[PDB]
């Protein structure tokens, strides 16, 4: 008999796990929302900034009208090569953004020391990437890396259709403010990695007015090889791929048809990313350079340090934010959380969503949002920024790792503005100017020096339709 080899890789539910982390592909948790899981690891956040605020000059007519499809090429050929090195020392990535992405080692407390020493060699090897490498001038194409350990939470939230997680705690502040301490080409140990690391395999300097470390080397003992002891650490590795598998990138890879774990991993995942995943839409139709409306909302908590508290919150908040975009077609891109504010990064416009009066509705769907998650027990501040404008969309990431992501100088404000000016509802000069909304329903706000933000324009809050 003939023994053809090769078996069909290349199925909706293979093409959907792509999309998602492990932590969720392999999580098999109750579908009871808020749900809530805790665990140990090492946490990763890989600054991708330096090459990501290449967006603004991709609108350059010296791209000819493929800017984003330049883009999307050129970012995805490096946070590729990062991607396939966080998988071959065993990460896990957990999520993408335009400005980082978070990667995860869970494992039992008493391997935490041996994981950490992974996790700074596999750091030094992303740096090795970007060593010898530029375009146009700028060699801006480098990375900062913090790292953290310890106790983390997770929380799934969502309803019967759609489905998101987080991971939060002190190793998640940690990591964000060991990313903020890094300059280029800097790995970064939060206080309690450094207290829980192997310290005879490194060498460190002080960060000044920080309990957090910088890794200048790795110098391990005389009789250390490195190889055999990533074997060694592998057994605590549950899906690290092996034997028969061991040529693959990622277990998910071998995921086969199973209806129920496939209705379960879709809920997080755009419609518009499974129309294409179902070969109903060409495979090049999301990346583009689009006008939106980015509706940054985040919520900050009574109690900041308090897993139990935040969950049902958030899941309250996540109830009604839901039913106000579903009334315009904004979507939840993205929930992010460190300094304890969680964070929704929301999208009015994009692909097949585009209506007139964006604006309005943009503003109106805001001070919505405002006015119930200020009545929402356990938060303690709502703050929203609306910023209006071209940004890019598109897949980024690597082939068996990526998620539907926004770039752009206006999700950096929109983002900047929910912090700056916490408690109310702000807009930027395009948004106001086009609402055509009565001027007494805005306030000229103070101009803020906000970071990563220079010619911000004219600042307004949304007052509403009253004087009360
Ligand atoms: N926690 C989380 N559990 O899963 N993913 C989390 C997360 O936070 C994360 C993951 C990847 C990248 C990322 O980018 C940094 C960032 N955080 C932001 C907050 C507000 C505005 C802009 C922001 N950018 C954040």
């Amino acid at each position: 008999m003939n023994t053809p080899k090769e078996e069909f890789q290349d199925w909706p539910i293979v093409r959907i796990a792509a999309h998602l982390p492990d932590l969720i592909v392999y999580g098999h948790f109750s579908p009871e929302r808020p749900f809530m899981d805790y665990f140990d690891g090492v946490l990763m956040f890989v600054d991708i900034s330096g090459f990501t605020a290449m967006t603004e000059k991709f609108s350059s007519a010296m791209y000819m009208d493929r800017g984003a499809e330049q883009l999307v090429e050129i970012l995805n050929y490096h946070i590729s090569a990062i991607v396939e090195k966080v998988l071959i020392f065993g990460g896990d990535i957990l999520k993408f953004a335009g400005d980082a992405l978070l990667a995860l080692w869970r494992v039992e407390r008493k391997q935490l020391k041996n994981i950490i020493t992974v996790v700074i060699k596999c750091s030094l090897e992303i740096h090795g990437l970007f060593e010898t490498q530029e375009w146009e001038e700028g060699l801006d194409i480098r990375v900062k890396i913090g790292l953290a350990a310890g106790h983390i939470s997770m929380l799934v939230f969502g309803d019967e259709t759609h489905s998101h997680f987080l991971v939060i705690g002190q190793a998640v502040d940690d990591v964000r403010l060991a990313q903020n301490m890094a300059q280029m080409n800097d790995v970064i140990l939060s206080p309690n990695c450094w207290q829980l690391c192997d310290r005879s395999m490194i060498e460190i300097e002080s960060v000044p007015d920080q309990r957090a470390v910088k890794v200048n080397f790795l110098k391990p003992p005389p009789n250390f090889n490195f190889d055999e002891f990533f074997t060694k650490c592998t057994t605590f590795m549950h899906y690290y791929p092996s034997g028969e598998h061991k040529n693959l990138l990622r277990l998910a890879c071998t995921l086969k048809p199973d209806p129920e774990l496939e209705m379960s991993l879709q809920k997080y995942v755009m419609e518009s990313i499974l129309k294409q995943i179902d070969n109903k839409q060409l495979q090049g139709y999301l990346s583009e350079l689009r006008p939106v409306t980015i509706v940054f909302v985040n919520l900050m908590f009574e109690d900041q340090d308090k897993a139990e508290e935040i969950g049902p919150a958030i899941q309250d908040a996540y109830m009604h934010i839901t039913s106000v975009l579903k009334i315009f077609q904004g979507q939840i891109n993205k929930v992010f959380m460190f300094d304890k504010g969680c964070s929704f990064l929301c999208v009015f416009g994009f692909p097949g969503e585009k209506v007139p009066d964006e604006l309005t509705h943009a503003l109106e769907c805001a001070m919505d949002i405002f006015d119930f998650c200020s009545q929402v027990h356990k938060i303690q501040t709502v703050s929203i920024g609306v910023a209006s404008g071209i940004v890019f969309c598109g897949i980024v990431g690597h082939t068996v790792r990526h998620e539907y992501t926004v770039i752009g100088q206006k999700v950096n404000l929109a983002a900047r503005m929910m912090m700056y000016y916490p408690g109310i509802v702000t807009c930027d000069s395009v948004t106001y100017n086009g609402s055509n909304l009565p001027a007494y329903f805005f306030k000229e706000l103070p101009k803020k020096v906000m970071k990563g933000v220079a010619d911000s324009g004219p600042l307004y809050q949304y007052w509403g339709r009253t004087e009360k």
